[PDB]
């Protein structure tokens, strides 16, 4: 049993690929480099510890959900170290400004907003080639007309280019999203590796005032670590996604961080009175953040 | 005529198999090992006590029928055994928070999210050889895209698979079931080994509010036992199939459970007042109502 | 010329059986056991009285054209005769609630619920042979799925089982009724005694709400008697055929009841005014309503 | 790598046109002549120093956004060079004395008030290929009232006619815009090379009085230079686009212009105490703002 | 250019009808029978000298905004020319007095008061085809309630009659005016060769009490000659449009009359001091203000 | 021309009805049985010389208008006459003793306090159908509330009664008078026949006392003569109509009494000084009177 089990759950695995079946338990991620979403309880969640190079990716939720603040801060992560990236614009709505805010390097962002919804997957599918990009973003699927509505199409468009593109940026090495409202078919959706559902659950005030968006996360699909795992945090207004407000929270749950009450301790000193004061210290201590994150993904990755 | 009647009636059974013909109102279920649906009016309507290992089972309703609730309490009651289940996910919408709040065992449940249709029927296929799955829970059928549409079909990418699936199910024992919204023509309407039919009739009040669903199941199909049958129970949100609700409704039927207007009695003792409070003390003494469902067992399959 | 007329005509008949021409207004009906269609105006509208026994029958119609209704009501009317029915399904349809609302003997109704259409006309051949069924019910002619299919070719199957079928129906004397949507080719068509179109021509309204449909029967074909009779009757919502209603009508059209502007009489006394209460009359005194139904008949058989 | 990069980009470049893709950052703009917008920073904005010739260009904002003003500044411009313009006009809005105190030459200026949402479009073909005509203004999109609604429909009148319009429009190298509140579908969102996005942000007051409106102007589409920048100007109520007022502080940035706390100077001389001085001044010495203006086109164009 | 100017604009004339496009300062007026709008600065305004025949007209403005007035005006210049009148009213409010003081033959005035707004339409399209009525005046399109709202309508109401009337009011040579406050949809907004936007923007005060309305008129569609210009004029209350006043103004401008400080002279002769009692001159001498009115009306149309 | 004039308007005639369009001047009135009004200035407005039996009548004023006393009034001539008057109390203000004053049969008046809008309209349809009552006054239209606001509406309810309600009044020949303040939307305003706008100009005093109020009464509305004429009369606190004072001015205006300065003549004889004494005479003389008015109707209707 146990033995002919994951035996035959092996046969599964060269047969089909890795990551056929698992259990959803299971901690195996596979062997992949990954850009950080910029949310540390979403980078867990998606067990590599964040977006999986050479596959497509989709995410997708409502107005307002908080799907492009996502997508930026993963660019921002991506330049942040070097990586070159592309925005493929059907939009018209980025916001240079608050991209900013949030560490996009909007001078070396490369940006295209192609003539018709067939140019912009031919643009994707060249930059693929090129294997000069490191990640593109597509925004949005919805808004990738079919030359010929432009003058049922748009699930064709979307199935006449996925193979291609797939097979592109898995030989370059390059990481695509794709950002929805689902539009475009079935093609999407099977040949992404990792599909997210973002929405806006409730809202983060300062007293009187909301600044911001309590937000959730699930990874509805997984083809790189068990699936169905979600992350919720939140999302300031003009800031991003409160990173430091999740450190906080995460580096409580994993002993990491001591909590006396409304004190926050780490390692001998205090570092402050409150969840807003504590964050308010991280934010303030880069190089010990980054030590408290390390192990808390040494330790939940 | 009574005695060539039961006569060639044997005829057609040796012939075309067990039940191939049966008195809609016989009792006579087959020799097979049964996982309960989590429903005890189910559970009776369908005369083997549960669905049959080693078949195809279908089951299918609208959207917000319960159909999936239903899926989820089968794992249950599977892996509360020590049997193994997998999930074969096109869907992507599977909730583990809410499965387990039903007694799914996530950690341990098999997942797999296939590329396309036929990988998912070949995973299928693959499993049900392994002899190592005891039960296989697919979701769902219309999800099932056949892979030339992702890049007429879907009917006979099912037919192409369900015969091999059906002996290899067989040989080793191997409970698989479909979930519909039918789709993928009649492969599967004539495989299956039991066909439900379940869909929302009402809605359950606690008062001024809605907390849950009046649920009404059909045995449309049943190889096993005389078919047409059905069931109604409640489907509580967040929590499940309203078992002891149901225990305690077929406890008074069967004359198991006294009911002095308000008041319920067994034997010797009072349990509650009202349908709530007699729920409330079966759902609070385990052992008891394990006795009395059993009575309910013996008198009813 | 009349003499050579009616000595050909027997010519014709001897040479190719009972029934081979007919003068369209002859009243001459064959020596044929036969079952009610649960309508007097159809049995009247047949010749003989019903349904002929050892011969096929086809009805069709559209959906919710009441096809099913009449097939359940001969079922009831030959159960309540002491004759053993068999349901050979492939639809998975039956309501047995509503059967019984009929008054089908659900519970010694035999069911079978075949693996393809070729094991249901084998099994409909066998339940012919054994010479102990004395109807068949075949749901439907659409469903029967040739085993090919499920893995032109229906067309075939129906002419490759007919021949053999309708000896074997018609050495036991059995009933067979094949409902249809025509599907299967000719063979049916051909070999069929009787043939009934079935459709929904209005609603039958209790005031402001719609209580049932308003029915037309045409008999297309019949080998038995006459064809091209048509009947009209009412099917009234989880009761069934409109019996006594027409009963009525009827009893009023042959002068069996005296209709006094809105007062309608039998025999010296008054039964009810208006049609509603007529009809609820004669169901509410059984042996009465016999009696006028048997003059109808005698009259117009 | 960074070799590869512009090499890749070069080839998209070719292979799609000039400026499928560009780092948001770059400078380099197409040789294309362009007509002023009336406001520096929106020239600037642009890239190219106004809008792009034989082009469609569409602008779109609320009620009272400033939107007819900046269409008008652009007739003025144009018509302050010779250039023939023609106003296609659906909205019967147009101010012929505001338009004249913004230097428009209404007596020259062509109009046409068409029958219908098509008429329109034709009208605007013809003119776009008699190559007598350099810019045409329609106003505005949705008021371009399909014939059948007159007597969905919309997004196909627009697209019926885009493809035809932009060859025509580019052959004669004639400048299109349109105005809009977006309607019309997709066909002018992705023909048009600029899309401006303006509106009103604030209020202007002379003390307590309001005079004009703080205008803010995104360039949310540029397929001439970087898109996504933006420009902010002041609209003074019966004066138009406060253009020196801009000068003043585009003159201030770029250090063509020293601020000595309230005081501006220009080479060597004092120009005005207060901003509202500075810009009288420059007002009041036409050969002089032209030159600073010239520093700063050369420094930031 | 100039020359493949005046070219292509006359192919747009030929292909699109007479006035499909215009320079805002030309003077050609179409070849159209005129009615005096009973305004010399609105009859020169309309360039024509006054409305056109054979159209349909729109005169829309708030209430009390002199928008009545000016329809009764017209019937009156129209009446006193041997023209016949029909007043279609669905407002009930027209005043006999106040018409008779303007000049209406009320005793000649035809009047229909339709039971719906369809009817109203319909009557119009009659009276437009016997070519007996040479001006109809609808009053109000707002008050044209269709049938079903009696018992999204109004529009199409509008809509379905719009191209009949139009074509019959064209081939009899009939006026029509709708008077509206726009509702209606666009069917009258692209129908109407005239839109007339009418306001009160001060009061005209006789020393300390208010006697008349200062009055705007805004010609803002026009296809009978350049649209765009506006007249000013008073209505004095229980007088009507104070003409001879204008006629004074218009008299002085285009230098036909002298003005001496605040004596005017024609001719030769003194006619009276200040505005007041020239005014009171020429309403004293109609002769010669026809001769005066001649001039301006030959200089300025 | 004057030929097809009254050619196509007799066309409209049969078309849409008698009286859908009129010349102002016109005297043609219908064959219609009327009801006076109390006032002989307004029977004569009215063209029929009075209120037309089986149509609908609005009568309209604001609060003190007199437009109660009015529509007593013509209770009072209709009861005076045999007809049999129906009042439909909404308002709960009928002043018995002073309807008496004006010689309204208080205790034969039928009267109605309806529990709901709908039920006032129900009672009128009811009333309008027992071709049993004459006359029928509804106090009033805005107190008419709609069950629903009891436990927008007001229009609906009004228009889902108005057809029927006109059908029944015309079938039955009865005349139906709705006093309002308008309220109820349009149909009234609609199938009304007659529109009465009533209103108090001025007061009447007996010296330094006041004891009446000077009338003005507007047939805005009139589908059975022409329509805009007025009529003005005194309305005498605690007496009603100053029917002889009418009298007395209209039959001087007719030349059918003599006036030498302040004395009042008819055939050969004084009838009194002043119009005091000659309206003291004219009442106090009821057959000479009766004489006078009917040659000032024959003269004047």
């Amino acid at each position: 049993k146990q033995k002919a089990l994951a035996a035959a759950l092996g046969q599964i695995e060269k047969q089909f690929g890795k990551g056929s079946i698992m259990r959803l338990g299971e901690d195996r991620s596979m062997d992949v480099e990954t850009i950080s979403t910029g949310s540390l309880s979403l980078d867990i969640a998606l067990g590599a510890g964040g977006l999986p190079m050479g596959r497509i990716v989709e995410i997708y939720g409502p107005e307002s959900s908080g799907k492009t603040t996502l997508t930026l801060q993963v660019i921002a992560a991506a330049q942040r170290e070097g990586k070159t990236c592309a925005f493929i614009d059907a939009e018209h709505a980025l916001d240079p400004i608050y991209a900013r805010k949030l560490g996009v390097d909007i001078d070396n962002l490369l940006c295209s907003q192609p003539d018709t919804g067939e140019q912009a997957l031919e643009i994707c599918d060249a930059l693929a080639r090129s294997g000069a990009v490191d990640v593109i973003v597509v925004d949005s699927v919805a808004a990738l007309t079919p030359k010929a509505e432009i003058e049922g199409l748009a699930a064709r468009m979307m199935s006449q280019a996925m193979r291609k593109l797939a097979g592109n940026l898995k030989q370059s090495n390059t990481l695509l999203i794709f950002i929805n409202q689902t539009t475009g078919g079935n093609a999407l959706k099977f040949y992404a590796s990792v599909r997210l559902d973002i929405r806006r659950i409730g809202a983060v005030k300062e007293g009187e005032n909301v600044v911001g968006s309590e937000t959730r996360v699930k990874v509805v699909k997984n083809k790189i670590a068990a699936p169905f795992k979600q992350a919720e945090f939140q999302i300031l207004y003009g800031e991003g996604i409160n990173f430091y407000g999740e450190l906080v929270d995460l580096g409580v749950k994993e002993k990491l961080i001591e909590k006396a009450g409304a004190w926050y301790s780490y390692k001998g000193e205090k570092i402050g009175q409150g969840k807003a004061n504590a964050t308010a210290w991280l934010k303030d201590n880069p190089e010990t953040a980054k030590e408290i994150e390390k192990k808390v993904r040494e330790l939940l990755l």
